[PDB]
């Protein structure tokens, strides 16, 4: 179905949420350069440029400012790009406008943070 347990895509910004590869990287952002076998990212840290391989469980999507572009990673809108309109922190969700495909222009409320990420 459109719902998968794996979510990484290349060319998105993620936040490293583990200390396991060194405290240097904890809470720091990176670009996903490649996805290997669904669950693993090869990331390049934005600040240092260091390369790491990390499971999805050690990464978090990055929700950008209003007006900025996201990729939909999961659920029925997956594969489309969108514009982040607003967030609802309480429900870990966002409102986006779909920017691609047949539903371009649709305003989608309540898309989970986990299902979208800032495009690099």
């Amino acid at each position: 179905t459109a719902r998968t347990d794996y979510w990484l895509q290349p060319e998105i910004i993620v936040k490293i949420i583990t200390k396991k590869l060194g405290e240097k990287y904890h809470k720091k952002k990176a670009i996903v350069k490649e996805v290997i076998d669904k669950y693993t990212a090869v990331v390049k840290m934005i600040d240092s440029g260091d390369k790491l391989k990390l499971d999805q469980t050690h990464l978090e999507t990055v929700i950008p400012a209003p007006g900025k572009r996201i990729l939909v990673l999961n659920g029925g809108y997956r594969g489309n790009e969108g514009t982040l309109e607003s967030i609802n922190e309480k429900t870990f969700s966002a409102t986006i406008v779909i920017e691609t495909g047949p539903l371009k222009g649709r305003r989608v409320e309540g898309i989970q943070y986990e299902d979208i990420s800032k495009l690099a």
